[PDB]
């Protein structure tokens, strides 16, 4: 059986492979137990499964998930844990970005009772405190839109039990918010900090439309929180339309308002505005609650059972 | 074989599992029927789930379901139910505000030949008028929803039949209204009266949140009557909308309207608004279409049936 | 092995029983093959169930689907098309409105090399000019709506091949529309004309309720034609908004207009509608294919194979 | 083991029959690899189903699809590469207009590594400059939506090896836009430039109906790339919209300066729309979720592994 397995995705990762099995090697000794390394070839247009190949030949520890496109690093570490068999299952870049001392530590955590492990990093030293207010801003949004409070500065290096696996296997989803889907499945969850090597510094180009991207996947990709704060918001300035638009009739009934000789347009907008709003809403609900169906979550997750075999 | 399964979901229920369970002993005993007790454990803070495992272990009848965080009352006790291998499955509060010594009597109606047993407080006897002439509104537009008349006064305390059971695990809907569904399943059903315990009051604190979210839920999340209701006054608002355009339209050329000198604004904002109201409405209709597909809930549902045999 | 099925929902269906299994022996047993008589009791509040019992006790051709609530006559259809196993299955009606004695000319008919025989009215008789005009114009419509051209005057009377059953039951949508269905799977089809009886030629009532469905049903339960008439007829008057919006902007920004200088309102309003109108068409364009992606309809439809397999 | 799969659509193909069958023998034989004919009737009203019975019968390597109704090229297509059991799955057209030769090209091209060849037209010649125009920026359109540029002057001659078939089988779409569906899967893939045959160039005149139906199906069908685009768009007309809503209230407000005496009108139009623009973009968010979620596409496709055995 594999107690371990380490998933690294990888894209254009040559002269990084040494490095990277020879580290893997020095931590995962020492744990004596039986690991596995997926790596996940992620559509690379450059000579790294060929050395892939040629490390796969001579450890027997090593396994290739050969990806057929590039499908990104959130894909390619599905589809390496998806491949994965080991008890608990650890994400690792293979630019060492994440020291995998840590790795250790996160084990022992794990042989501490815990089901899910983060590693965070102990503050983010290195971004130019803009960065930093609006990952903390974004951080309680959806902090707010879950209900287990994921912790901060979490990135794809963690620990996950074979129970958190199946878990996340069992969530048939393609719009997924990984740390909310993470908050989601809900288990005995804690972290451990770490620092970064003070090499691997602030050095990348933060592109504010990828950065936007990922924030609108958060935000409309895991809860319908900002769906229902519209449709809520509309259906007020919509009975608010209305109104305003029912005391236009009554105060041009009542005191004969012709001053500019013609009012009714004021009324005709008001109350289709409010009418298309109210229509907008209704339409945005049951879009909703389509969403709901369609993500096809389960209703709940077990964890233990005493006295009862799991349901297939 | 189980004949009945006790299905309890529990959050922060220690120092009441000892007079539940010998309620639960003393009222099953007499019955003797083998029955089951499956307590769902919803992610509850407190320390009950030692007393669980040891109550499991002297019992053999009890078994626990742990889910991993906290579910809701409903999730649990959709997962008791899913887990439960009764002929009969009775949800029950562990707070014993249902008095357990009804289970007899719901029993006995479920030997008089019905499936669907439901537990009705004869009088809510604490509860002031504005949760009285709420409530018997919201009963009255939940009939008027469906077409089955789910009797009133019904909280979870009930009998239900296996084949109610496996007709419920039928429907994979996510959005669901517990009430609105088991009237859906028009199996044989009938209602026990019984008076609550005067142990417990009446005036807890509404969440009018929480009341008004659980509300719009089953309004929503149950049927496409909220939908059906417009796009139909909104088509007929559209429809006078093109009305009253065309005569001013006509009103316009015949009789020559020139006195404001710009008496196509209304005409403009009449025809934009009822073109978008029926654009709305044909979007409406077809996303309440997507809406009942996706639900996903069978055709018909067959309670007996002589000279065949049931389809896989 | 059975050769015919003969599937009857019945709802109240009492003092008929005796009648219409004396036809439908008369008529069955001259054929010489063996069949099945599927009366699918649609949750009727009558004595029906004790008759129908008693009946199969009596005569083993005769088996039950006791549907738990009242779906409706063409749910207690569909029921019965699923659990009847014979090589050809004709619905019928227990008032025996559809004379029993064309069953044979039907089964000549499947004979032929049909898979699909209906049985079409030679003219409506009792009805005279109003229902005939609405039935010509809706059947018009559907007719343009799919492009097999199902032939008028049908009911729900008809042979149907194991293949056309087989195919009919690879559609699990929930939003249904037989008349047009039964056209989408086309295969060899035909039609005999029969003469209603006397008796059921007088005064029917149709209240425009459940008509009104059926035809909304038969409207955007069966295509996306109805979407894809608008979301053109609203794109038009998008662009035909759009442009004369830009042609008030030229005849404002030349030939500088004083005349009622609060103009250019007609600017906002025709760019905003034009606007919305264009977001109300890509998001019904959008629904439109998420509805036909809901619905899960097989591509294509395989009739015949020579060399080959049936894929599983 | 077949080694090839020609599949070959077909709809009134008549008078074509021998000479499309003889030229496939005089190209097939000289590979020497066992191929697989596979004739897709679709539903061709004419005697060409008895002619291919006729060669079914004459000789043991065509075998055919018998489609219950026309389904058209591309179903057609799906039906005959559902049930071609071979390594490589070479579509072909009925009438000849692509050479059958290149099929050996393509073969060594199959056997050179690449997992969809291509048969691309070296120019398109004949046909004038405004529908090469439109061909160009409609490739161009497509070229960003899809992940892989795919080969201009593409059509459904191709090679697929049974990797590529496995994939695109895997995908469960019903709104299935092909050209882009061959680039999402991206395995691979390489092209072989080619001349249809001499006098097929000048006689095809389109169907303009039928080009718009197949743009709108590659648009909307394939990537919400639009959906988002538009959504964006009307974000930015919404915010400006608003903007000057709150401008012209300040005008009105700050300065004093009410001209008209009539200009709440604008600032209700204004803010009226820009409100139900933020609730249609909201609305058209969560529908291109929704349509995510409900294509069901897998999140990665495996090529090749190593150490690891294929998920089921
Ligand atoms: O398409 C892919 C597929 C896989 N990986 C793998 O993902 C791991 C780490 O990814 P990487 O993007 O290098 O993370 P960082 O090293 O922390 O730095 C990132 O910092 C930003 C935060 O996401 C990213 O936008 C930048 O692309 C990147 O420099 C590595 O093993 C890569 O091989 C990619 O990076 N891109
Ligand atoms: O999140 C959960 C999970 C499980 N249970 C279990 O449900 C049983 C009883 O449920 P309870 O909420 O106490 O029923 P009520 O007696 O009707 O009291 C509640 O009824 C209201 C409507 O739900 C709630 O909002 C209030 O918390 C409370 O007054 C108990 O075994 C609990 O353990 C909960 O109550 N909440
Ligand atoms: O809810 C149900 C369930 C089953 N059946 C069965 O369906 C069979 C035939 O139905 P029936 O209503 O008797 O046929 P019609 O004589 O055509 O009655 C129709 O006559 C009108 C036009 O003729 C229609 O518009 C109405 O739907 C309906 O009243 C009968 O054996 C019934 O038992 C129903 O009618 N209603
Ligand atoms: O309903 C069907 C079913 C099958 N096939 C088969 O599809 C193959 C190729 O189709 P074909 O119509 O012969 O292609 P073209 O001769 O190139 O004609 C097309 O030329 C244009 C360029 O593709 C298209 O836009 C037009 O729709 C169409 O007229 C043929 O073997 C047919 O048998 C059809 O054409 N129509
Ligand atoms: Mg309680
Ligand atoms: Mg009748
Ligand atoms: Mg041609």
């Amino acid at each position: 059986t594999i107690e371990l397995s380490i998933v690294i995705p990888m894209y254009n990762e040559e002269d990084n492979l040494e490095h990277l099995f020879a580290r893997l090697l020095e931590v995962l000794t020492p744990l004596k137990i039986t690991y596995e390394i997926i790596c996940v070839n992620d559509g690379s247009k450059d000579k790294t499964l060929k050395q892939l190949i040629d490390c796969y030949q001579s450890n027997r520890q090593i396994k290739i998930v050969n990806l057929s496109r590039n499908f990104g690093k959130e894909i390619a570490l599905s589809a390496g844990i998806d491949y994965a068999q080991g008890n608990a299952v650890i994400p690792i870049d293979a630019d060492l970005q994440d020291p995998p001392e840590l790795i250790h530590e996160l084990v022992d955590k794990w042989r501490e009772g815990y089901d899910i492990v983060y590693a965070t990093r102990r503050s983010r030293q290195g971004e130019t405190w803009v960065k930093q207010f609006t990952a903390k801003m974004f951080y309680k949004v959806i902090g707010r839109m879950t209900e287990i409070k994921i912790p901060p500065n979490t990135g794809d290096f963690r620990l996950m039990d074979r129970k958190v696996v199946n878990a996340i296997k069992q969530l048939p989803e393609r719009t997924r918010f990984m740390k909310g889907l993470f908050a989601w499945v809900g288990y005995r969850q804690t972290f451990v900090l770490f620092d970064r090597e003070p090499r691997f510094q602030g050095q990348t180009k933060w592109n504010y439309w990828k950065l936007w991207n990922f924030a609108l996947d958060g935000i409309f990709s895991f809860s319908l929180l900002p769906l229902k704060v519209w449709t809520y918001l509309g259906s007020i300035i919509s009975l608010l339309s209305l109104a305003y638009a029912s005391f236009l009739i009554l105060k041009t009934i009542t005191l004969g308002v012709d001053v500019p000789g013609y009012a009714s347009l004021m009324v005709a907008i008001l109350f289709l505005g409010g009418v298309q709003l109210i229509s907008l809403g209704v339409i945005g609900e049951y879009l909703g609650r389509v969403y709901e169906e369609v993500k096809a979550r389960p209703l709940y997750l077990v964890s233990d059972l005493w006295g009862l075999e799991y349901l297939p």
